[PDB]
């Protein structure tokens, strides 16, 4: 049962019980994209500008927006008035020499100081890998009952993403994966509802890899869609927390097609944080071209593609509000 | 203020509002003092043993004792009735190569799981350098905000200790450092009094090396006792919170006596978290004459040790009631 600061930031990050938030706290990926379309190294100057535009142009079309810390306070200071914020707390990426992608809070950063940027919510991202090392395992647990006990004091939804993998595949693209991946979703979700945790919302992978599965595939068929159906059941019987789909590995369409195949199999999800689909073509355009082109572009093309997702949430998403 | 709960593990912790608190969470340097007879390396049984030994019978007359998650589980358990019980949350020590002395929490520990094993305090040490760069102090205010949070949430006691040190000197005990203690200690108690650090008792060193002061010098005399019992008066109008004093680099002979200045010079300080001098003389004797003459050792010149502390107290310490 939530707080009443935590339910007036909830209210705040959504519209009528529907989180349609936009992801933008990229950092090193984002930066990588810029560095495709010129020669010297992207600069600080050109990450912020190009947050701040997205977040201006886009935000009107969105419940609430995420950022990081590190390039993204100046976009939230001028996203739409209607839009909530959720912040970024975890340092990006994990260490390629180990499997066990330990989570590492921003140096200088807190709850507090999350909170005092003006966020209405912590966001933080684990890989977890629920059949990997017990060790590693018990010290990620460990690490989460912090930050979910720092956001039960300082009173502000905790967002915990969850991006799942295995020690022992290196592809999560993979047939390989693609087997075990609503073990791994599922079960790992189930594990983060614990009470322990203090998670308010699960941002999370869709159960299946709907590129191998009858309908959706062009290729191989691992899955009919009936045992993809029941695996969105599994990931709704898993937890009784809000929960809202990233998007990964897929076309923005399929997406879109994702989440209807998801509430027609009786999933009753919650929103999406997605991003990279909807302004990923800016980036270009903003380095080429520069700031008024990139948001001609976000104007056009980029409206085009959140209010394509948007209709879609809106006859597929269920509230959170019971 | 205290809530209801942190309010009643602090009375847990101490007796009549004093803290007169055995402090035991040392690891990798009581198995050091267990150097003494070299027959193989101390073992996780000896270590977990002398811990239980001093905690069962030195624990009957102090108001609580601090343990180490570590070795001191089985030692807290036989910990009298009478006596609460602090955890430590903090990896000991620090990298001798740098000067950042950056502060860890236990890998798989966090204030829920310390709350969890029966603690009725968490406790935190922090190295801090109140001159040293500002980006790692940032680093270590907002690690300091984290557990503050933590705690709260909780609803559990917050016991931060801090050490002062100076990234530019090398040894604690110089007369150089001796110059600015008062200055590193008093600044640094100032920093974290601040709401935003959820501290709920700060065990701090006196602001003075009692070992240059007119009286107390066995050796040089940097300071008169005016200029002494100043710092003292300094430290007590650099915090509003209770705080108690560690023992450090001094006889217990000479602690007690600086408690008995502290308070003739004004410091209304509520107690201390010490004792290692009241069970230092068990330590050869435990791996000499075996479990039995520990005991012994314990029941008797312990006793004197703690029993004569505590006298001390009775005539000093003020009540944090205040
Ligand atoms: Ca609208
Ligand atoms: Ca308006
Ligand atoms: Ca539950
Ligand atoms: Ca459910
Ligand atoms: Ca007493």
């Amino acid at each position: 049962t939530l707080t009443e600061n935590k339910r007036k930031s909830m209210e705040k990050l959504s519209v009528d019980g529907v989180i349609s938030a936009l992801a933008f706290d990229q950092r090193g990926a984002l930066k990588r994209m810029m560095a495709q379309h010129q020669t010297k190294e992207p600069t600080v100057e050109q990450i912020e500008e190009l947050k701040s535009l997205v977040s201006e142009e886009l935000t009107p079309f969105a419940s609430s927006i995420l950022l990081d810390p590190e390039y993204g306070l100046p976009a939230s200071r001028v996203r739409s008035e209607e839009a909530g914020l959720l912040l970024a707390y975890e340092k990006t990426g994990y260490d390629a020499t180990t499997t066990s992608r330990l989570p590492d809070c921003l140096d200088v950063w807190s709850a507090k100081r999350i909170k005092e940027a003006g966020a209405e919510a912590v966001k933080f991202l684990l890989y977890y890998d629920i059949d990997g090392d017990q060790d590693v395992n018990e010290q990620k647990k460990a690490y989460i009952e912090r930050i979910g006990s720092e956001c039960r004091a300082e009173d502000i939804p905790f967002y915990l993403e969850i991006l799942t993998y295995d020690e022992k595949i290196a592809d999560n693209a993979s047939p390989e994966f693609a087997k075990v991946k609503a073990h791994k979703v599922n079960e790992a979700m189930k594990v983060f509802s614990k009470e322990r945790f203090g998670v308010d919302v699960l941002k999370v992978e869709v159960p299946v890899n709907m590129k191998f599965v009858e309908g959706f595939a062009d290729g191989e068929v691992l899955f009919t869609k009936e045992e993809a159906a029941q695996a969105f059941r599994d990931q709704e019987a898993s937890t009784d927390l809000p929960y809202i789909y990233l998007s990964a590995g897929v076309s923005a369409k399929l997406f879109q097609d994702t989440l209807v195949f998801a509430a027609e199999s009786g999933a009753k999800f919650n929103g999406v944080l997605c991003g990279r689909a909807t302004w990923a073509g800016s980036v270009k355009v903003y380095i080429e071209e520069g700031p008024q082109a990139a948001r001609e572009w976000l104007r056009t093309e980029g409206f085009k593609n959140i209010d394509e997702l948007n209709k879609v949430l809106d006859k597929t998403a269920s509230p959170w509000t019971e």
